[PDB]
């Protein structure tokens, strides 16, 4: 079967056939759409079909489908599964798998880059100290003094679900939040709970507005351990504005390396519960969400104050106006310091070209419109006008519960 | 089966049960979500009639009463005998209101119960339709203090006698493609504009010519009527700071009035049912003015602001976008014509969702349409999970009449 998506700005119509390879559920049914819902120990049983699916895909990608090499590898994995209940990936399969999970990530606007990804194989890691060293090297390599390179570090796979490797941080680099006795928050309100766990675990908190959190690392199902990332490895950018000289005196900065550490990578049925990955920022992630969400740094008021906007009625669009300035500042700052960043116009335009290339070469590109459209200036970006189809392909990146809700403490 | 929606800004969780009364299909499956796709007999009719009358009689605290049963009885026998039936005025009014209440793409539904319903079911000609529409326009406009309204022409019969308003909205600006290759006026309406001329409209060939109405009564060929200019309220667009803004010579109309939809009540189909409220500022300033396939004015405005147009990363589009939108709102407010900003509207809609969950057990909402086309994440609806499903009575999209009509 064929499915058409239309672009309402251009009238370009594309045809999707890739959706036929879809497996996991969407959350939707014929009676309900769950498109805006944020969240809508395997037996040998289910495992071999998932392994076979993956290896069939891998072998097709290299033009070796049905070769003796393909067949030998199927047989090898088959035996390993029946014998050990699991199997190990070859390096080439790990690399391919990790690239494809990014390629398949329907909420990611940055996918034009999916084929350039440095994969760090960390499957020999055994301890939290070992995990710390791997993560430092990833941060240093990815940062590359502001000339950001995409990277993923892959720690050993799940075995019985009692021995998981986890990075407790949601991102490698994030700022502490501290709830004060008066109800106000200092630093990032998104990180208060994780901050509290770190304090509990022995972190000495500086208690400022921009304290880089320590890494909290769990190896082999053991209790996690704290480590401070060497400060010299943490690239940061002071935020200033090209025309407003008072913008610097708001005291804002941000880190250059966006690096998601809480997701689960699934490859051929195997589960990698610690797989920190990083790229570079789109300006709005910082300027819109991190700075201007009410539940975050929430700087809209202060910025509009300093701009002396009319703040008494919302229909002055003072918030919208402050919002643009802040985002100019973010892009300006990163550019001036030579730290890789992309604005939401360039990123979305690039994504539309990627998406069309994908339809032509692959027969589709699953995409989640709710996430792909930037959180400011929605309709003046080309993705707003692009119909998208959302479905799940593996290899994939999945949300998993925060580890403090599940971990069984050893003490 | 009982489903939760979470607001990620406030942590408020609501429980949706109303979806279980959902009837129509979404376009989505467990395998593919189509949330972003714009368009995804006697036996059939009695279930539909019954379902409606059951909820009507429930709404008036008289479910399972004799009057309930007597009407179920009466409509029952009227269908078997006539193959259709007629709504009581009370039912028509209740259904029209609920069609709006159920409109999953409408952010303005806090207003749903204040809707003036004009029963035009006695209409028989295009002139009659014209008369009804002028009255609607004048009533709704109300010298700038806008009032919501719908006018309901006769229901579908054998489908060969449909009433239709060929216009997509009651009031829109013409569009003419040029020898120059470019487009004068609104590019959205080029096609409709040519059909008007081909049907006899003498077009003035300007940038903001109010289109004539093209009305189809009783399946006949449609006819042209100019809305009395004095009834079409327009607003000159100026800026509270930039004096030069007026020199762009931008204007918009005060009355948003969708005229191409199909209203379904209790299985009956009302293919001509123009309805109107009042604008959210972004509809004009973000979409009408700045869409690249619309008036597309960003470049000209940015130039007047002398912004750095060298590079996308200076956010000059974004800068000019805000100003343009300030100008729309400012002008409407100055001239005393009802308008709402996206901040106020979305805040109202969060309050409305609350009410609906509490009093009805849910509220169908399409996030892709509800979140404004500018400044999304600084409005509360961005952070609000919504479930989208189809309830009846409803408004439904219908194919442009010219692709259906035989002359
Ligand atoms: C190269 C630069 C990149 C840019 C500009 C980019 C852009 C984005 C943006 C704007 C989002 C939504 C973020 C949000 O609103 O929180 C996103 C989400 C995502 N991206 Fe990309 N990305 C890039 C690299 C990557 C890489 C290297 C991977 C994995 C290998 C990746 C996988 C994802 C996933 C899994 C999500 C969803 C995260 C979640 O559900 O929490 N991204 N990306
Ligand atoms: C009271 C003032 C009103 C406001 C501020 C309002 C707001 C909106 C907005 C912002 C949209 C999205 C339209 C677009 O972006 O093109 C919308 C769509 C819609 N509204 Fe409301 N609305 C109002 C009154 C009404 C009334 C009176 C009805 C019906 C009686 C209604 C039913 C709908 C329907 C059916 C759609 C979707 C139209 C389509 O799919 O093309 N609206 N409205
Ligand atoms: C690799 C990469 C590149 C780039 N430009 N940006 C990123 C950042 C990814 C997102 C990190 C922040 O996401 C947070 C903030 N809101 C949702 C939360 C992540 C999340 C939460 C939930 C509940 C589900 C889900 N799928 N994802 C990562
Ligand atoms: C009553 C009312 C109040 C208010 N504030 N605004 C409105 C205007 C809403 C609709 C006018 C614009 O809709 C056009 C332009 N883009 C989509 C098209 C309507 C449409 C098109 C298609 C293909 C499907 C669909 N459901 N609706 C109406
Ligand atoms: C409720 C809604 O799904 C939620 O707020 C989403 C909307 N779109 C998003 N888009 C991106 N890129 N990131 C997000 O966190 C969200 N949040
Ligand atoms: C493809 C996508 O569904 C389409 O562009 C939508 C997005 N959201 C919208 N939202 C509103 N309110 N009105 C629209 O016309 C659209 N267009
Ligand atoms: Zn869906």
């Amino acid at each position: 079967r064929f499915l058409k998506v239309k672009n309402w700005e251009t009238d370009v119509v594309l045809t999707d056939t890739l959706h036929l390879k879809s497996t996991l559920e969407t959350g939707c049914t014929e009676h309900i759409c769950m498109g805006s819902i944020m969240l809508p120990v395997r037996t040998k049983d289910q495992l071999f079909p998932l392994a076979k699916e993956f290896l069939d895909q891998y072998y097709s990608s290299i033009k070796r489908f049905g070769s003796k090499a393909h067949m030998d590898r199927l047989e090898e994995v088959n035996k390993e599964i029946e014998s050990t209940s699991t199997y190990q990936l070859k390096d080439t399969e790990l690399i391919y798998g990790a690239k494809h999970a990014w390629r398949n990530a329907s909420r990611c606007v940055g996918r034009i880059q999916w084929s350039k990804l440095q994969v760090f194989d960390a499957r020999d890691c055994t301890t939290a100290h070992g995990m710390f060293n791997y993560i430092c090297n990833h941060v240093k390599y990815a940062t590359n003094k502001g000339n950001l390179r995409s990277a993923i570090t892959i720690f050993p796979q799940r075995t019985d679900g009692k021995h998981d490797f986890r990075v407790w941080n949601s991102q490698l680099i994030r700022y502490a939040g501290y709830k004060q006795p008066d109800g106000s928050t200092l630093g990032d309100p998104a990180n208060v709970q994780f901050t509290e766990i770190c304090i509990q675990q022995g972190w000495k908190a500086p208690r400022g507005r921009f304290d880089v959190l320590p890494l909290l690392l769990q190896a082999n199902g053991n209790d996690p351990e704290l480590f401070q990332i060497p400060p010299e490895l943490v690239l940061e950018v002071p935020i200033r504005h090209p025309k407003f000289d008072w913008f610097k005196d708001l005291g804002l900065k941000w880190y250059g390396l966006p690096a998601v550490s809480n997701m689960l990578l699934e490859i051929g049925g195997l589960e990698f519960s610690a797989c920190p990955f990083s790229g570079w920022y789109m300006g709005t992630e910082i300027g819109v969400r991190d700075y201007c969400d009410n539940s975050r740094y929430n700087i809209l008021e202060e910025v509009a104050k300093k701009m002396d906007l009319d703040m008494r009625k919302t229909s002055s669009l003072w918030k919208d106006q402050a919002l643009v300035e802040i985002n100019i500042a973010v892009l300006y700052s990163f550019q001036s310091d030579k730290v890789t960043i992309v604005d939401h116009h360039s990123a979305t335009e690039s994504f539309i070209k990627h998406m069309e290339n994908e339809y032509r070469c692959r027969g589709g590109c699953p995409a989640d419109w709710v996430w792909i459209v930037p959180p400011m200036s929605g309709s003046i970006t080309p993705v707003f006008h692009q119909e998208m189809l959302n479905y799940r392909l593996t290899p994939s990146f999945e949300y998993q519960p925060d580890p403090w809700n599940t971990h069984v403490w050893k003490g």
